[PDB]
């Protein structure tokens, strides 16, 4: 099994609120289907969550009552975005269903707690891929807290033990600095010296590939070599 | 428990969707129903059905029969996507009326067993309601502990939330003035049952009293009639079917 995260940087326009990149997700879902590999797809929120959370300081928790309608607005936006991603997967013959973390799990000390793993495992047993995503989750100490797609990878990595982990973003890989502001940073090949090291072991290798490059995710899922950042270690 | 003055409402699929055409959302009804809910000012928790967003495909692929062949797996995932997309449109109407709510799909967090919806983890639903974000459940394809997948109903989703929060009132919004002795669209001779107390109209009368006691009552009001849902929530008496007494 290969755990993939369709990051918000490719599936959405992180600078334009509520903007869905339909042609990108449609191509990425087609590349996943053409690879023929058993996968579990996660995706981020992008502008379907980050734009409103920053305006209302959702990352700070339940500060005042003015954040309650904004938190529900983000929750509705993330669930709406997941429907569009699932629609692209269903059109490519990939049964999947949206699993909102804010509707089934809780958060505490910055971690997503999965007290009941049965329905998620039963969904994967039916061939209907459970699709978690970045969302606002009820917090046990801060009222509510935001979970990212990265932690959803960490939770699903320890639960299903995938053979490979893939992070899909709008960058060819990890650089020494921001490649959009610093145009001198080099592409870092290996990683042994982010959180890609917490989901790798003896054989599991984490990858960071550019979803904006066509057929790059397809070749990476097929075992061929592509431009990316590979992580290894314990 | 906590919701001492809560009113439990079902926006049935016959009034929020057009069950004659697949994947059709009644925009003006849900917008009017949500506005009627807001104008009442009562603390409420909304559940809705699937209607044409689930019944059309479930009948064609026999989802009620369970996982018999692999051909129903893409059909089940399509129903789950349709019910989630419909729940977004309902929540989108509640957010416009100033009522913070979030979709809580049962098929993505719960399991079923021989027709019974199992809710082992009550923390997320209880935490959302306490925060002010109304958890919204609905009919959906739910993984079954024996039959692969099963179909949960909006009526069944209310039975879980009624025993979870112990609400003060229960309202069932449908496309009918109330419970009749027969089908009102077929039997032009059937009469309306005003009060349901002591005795498939037998199973329908028995289902309403299961969510009633000495104080809490169950109502079956018409959602296609404007201002009818708003009048009941404030305490006015309208054309409906009330269940009182409990069991
Ligand atoms: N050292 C770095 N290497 C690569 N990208 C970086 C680096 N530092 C900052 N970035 C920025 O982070 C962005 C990718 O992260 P992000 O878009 O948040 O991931 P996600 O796909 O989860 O949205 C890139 O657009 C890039 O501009
Ligand atoms: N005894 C009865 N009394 C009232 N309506 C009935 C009866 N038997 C069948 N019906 C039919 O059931 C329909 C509503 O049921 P349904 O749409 O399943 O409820 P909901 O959509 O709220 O789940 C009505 O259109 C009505 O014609
Ligand atoms: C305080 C954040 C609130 C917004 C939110 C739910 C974000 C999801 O996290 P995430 O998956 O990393 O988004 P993205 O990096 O893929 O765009
Ligand atoms: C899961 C299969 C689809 C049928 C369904 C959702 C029935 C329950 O909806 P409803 O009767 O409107 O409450």
């Amino acid at each position: 099994m290969i755990l993939i995260k369709l990051g918000g940087s490719v599936i959405t326009d992180k600078s334009e609120y509520h903007k869905f990149n339909k042609e990108t997700v449609s191509r990425l879902a087609d590349e996943i289907r053409r690879s023929g590999q058993d996968v579990m797809v996660v995706h981020g929120a992008g502008s379907f969550g980050h734009v409103i959370a920053k305006k209302y300081a959702i990352q700070d928790g339940h500060v005042d009552d003015g954040q309650i309608p904004a938190a529900a607005r983000i929750m509705c936006d993330t669930r709406e975005l997941s429907s569009m991603v699932v629609e692209e997967l269903l059109a490519q013959g990939i049964p999947a269903v949206s699993v909102a973390p804010g509707s089934c799990f809780v958060m505490e000390d910055g971690k997503l707690i999965v007290d009941n793993e049965e329905p998620i495992r039963r969904l994967a047993d039916l061939g209907i891929m459970p699709v978690m995503f970045g969302d606002v989750v009820p917090d046990r100490k801060k009222g509510f807290a935001a979970v990212s797609g990265d932690q959803c990878m960490e939770v699903l990595c320890r639960m299903f033990d995938p053979e490979k982990v893939v992070f899909v973003s709008d960058i060819d890989g990890l650089y020494t600095a921001d490649p959009k502001t610093d145009k001198k940073a080099r592409l870092i090949g290996e990683v042994t010296r982010e959180a890609m090291l917490r989901m790798t072991d003896r054989n599991r290798r984490c990858y960071l590939v550019n979803g904006n490059a066509p057929n790059r995710l397809y070749s990476l899922l097929k075992g061929e070599t592509v431009t990316c950042t590979v992580a290894k270690g314990g």
